[PDB]
């Protein structure tokens, strides 16, 4: 019962060799109020717990590390606004490598602050995708330096899964694993980790209303672009998905849903006031899909584990989801 | 995909409430000689180092634990020349019950001693297995007492499961479990645990050559019985095995291999000298079935338990394997 897919088992496990005492498994304990609510055992994996506070750090190590000398001695670069850009920075910092970082002008100041602090040069350039994508052409152009995807690529995919194999670690017998979706990076990769080992073991994905390139694509059977408009899941803000992230969603993904900002919202207050943690609207995605009832004949009586992938929010933000009449 | 079956996964679960702090997981150590010899990764369940040294306190603890108070007044009652009485006996003393064993005359001196020490009455009656079958008749009839079969009844079934759940905590990868068998109860109980929770890792089973009252049924397709003579694999001297543990073994059970005499010895010196451990026949016969050649097909790269299902043999057998120009 194989897959001839871009990503394989074997491609997981080679990153968890990489990752080994350099990235660390981060803890998924019960939530009490969404094991209530839901009338079903809920656990959340605290990826906004991982280093630089996403669990990017996970693909774009993998894909570093995984570089020959000769391949790190070019030099590399990426393109983001947020969380990759982090994760490119610091795994840079860890490696030795040096690193370039293009993000557009208007990308957040907090965020721009911190893949500073993570020690890669930054390249502030374009107040359009053309101009700032057409930077990274340049840099690759004129400096030879590689390019590091932020989810369509086998290594960095690869990374991410580890996530699914220290789920089956912590819990053999789940039942669900619920990941927000993007580029497909990080359900694509935690997918062949279970379905590889468990493929009883149901993934579901989770996408914003307002933009959804990933579930259109999966539900009309070819890749195709949605966006009505932007976000509260800022991270996961991606209007088509990506090839190689697609071909393994449509194999190996049991369902998508989507849920509105209004229940992003309703998560991220939960998961402060019951569960104490902080959460960006892309790292509450799975737990607004739990509260929306979708997932219901799913969770009920069943052990399920949310993904709470980031936690990359600006104060200012939670100032104002926490001042809200509720 | 369900089974309609005596057993199911909600009765090991009890098992493990049942047995929470009162039986306690054993050890899983990977073993370095059997993995070099089978090219492979192979683990060693000690369920030799279990209390009384064989597993089957665990399905006797169940059993006894699950009855009613009005039931636990009426008594208990036996019949084993080995483990199982040990198990009932130990069982008894932890849960204040009143517990008689039936042991057949010729019984080993070490396993009647053993079995009096954990407090239960021993009743030594028969030289023959009707004689000694019909005193236990003859003790439920006048005395009421409440019999405890070593394999075929649910309760004790799903106690001996508790071992497959603690595989896939210990390893969650796994791809092979390799279990011996008597009556079956040891193996229905794991495949239950196993197959629930995932399917994909195989679950094989392993007898003497000279007696294999299951494997004759497994491949006929119907409850046979079959002995030949005696065998090293004492705790596995079953002609015929229970109904229960048939149908269950026939619905999930992935193979079953055969090992010899020589092989059973082979695989005793093995697991003294290599890995330091003591076994009696019965414990030795899945590393038996690994070394003989014949599960290649199955463990080469991949991860495979095997059972280790009891220590229970005389000092005298053990000098006797050791002193052998090996
Ligand atoms: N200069 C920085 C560096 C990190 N951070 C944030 O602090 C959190 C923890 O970062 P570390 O894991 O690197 O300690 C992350 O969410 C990261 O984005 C920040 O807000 N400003
Ligand atoms: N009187 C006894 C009691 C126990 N034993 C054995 O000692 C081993 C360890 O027993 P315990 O787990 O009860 O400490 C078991 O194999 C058991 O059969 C024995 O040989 N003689
Ligand atoms: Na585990």
């Amino acid at each position: 019962i194989t897959y001839d897919l871009p990503v394989a088992i074997e491609d997981i496990l080679e990153a968890k060799k990489r990752l080994a005492g350099k990235i660390y498994k981060t803890g998924m304990p019960r939530s009490n109020y969404f094991s209530e609510r839901c009338k079903g055992e809920i656990f959340l994996k605290f990826e906004n717990m991982q280093r630089t506070g996403s669990f990017k750090i996970r693909g774009a190590f993998n894909k570093l590390s995984s570089l020959t000398e000769a391949e790190k001695r070019k030099g590399v670069v990426a393109c983001s606004a947020g969380n990759h850009a982090q994760g490119v920075s610091l795994s840079c910092a860890m490696l030795g490598i040096d690193g370039k970082v293009v993000m557009p002008k208007g990308a957040p100041k907090s965020k721009v602050a911190a893949t500073c602090d993570y020690s890669a040069e930054v390249v502030l350039h374009g107040d359009n995708f053309n101009d700032t994508i057409a930077k990274v052409s340049e840099i690759v152009e004129t400096e030879g330096r590689i390019f590091i995807p932020p989810y369509d690529d086998p290594k960095v995919i690869a990374g991410q899964g580890t996530i699914g194999l220290e789920i089956m670690e912590d819990l053999y017998d789940v039942d669900n694993v619920i990941v927000p979706i993007g580029g497909g990076g990080l359900i694509a990769g935690i997918a062949i980790a279970i379905k590889s080992i468990n493929p009883t073991i149901k993934v579901i994905g989770v996408q914003a209303e307002n933009v959804h390139g990933m579930a259109a694509s999966y539900y009309t059977g070819e890749i195709t672009t949605h966006r009505t408009t932007g976000t509260l899941a800022d991270g996961c803000d991606v209007s088509r998905p990506g090839n190689l992230t697609y071909e393994i969603v449509r194999e190996l993904v049991d369902d998508i849903v989507l849920v509105s900002e209004d229940e992003i919202r309703n998560s991220m207050i939960a998961l402060i006031q019951r569960n104490k943690v902080i959460t960006e609207g892309a790292g509450a995605l799975a737990c607004a899909a739990l509260l929306s009832g979708k997932l219901d004949s799913h969770i009920q009586n069943r052990k399920t584990v949310s993904i709470i992938s980031g936690g990359n929010i600006d104060l200012s933000r939670v100032s104002q989801i926490t001042g809200l009449v509720d």
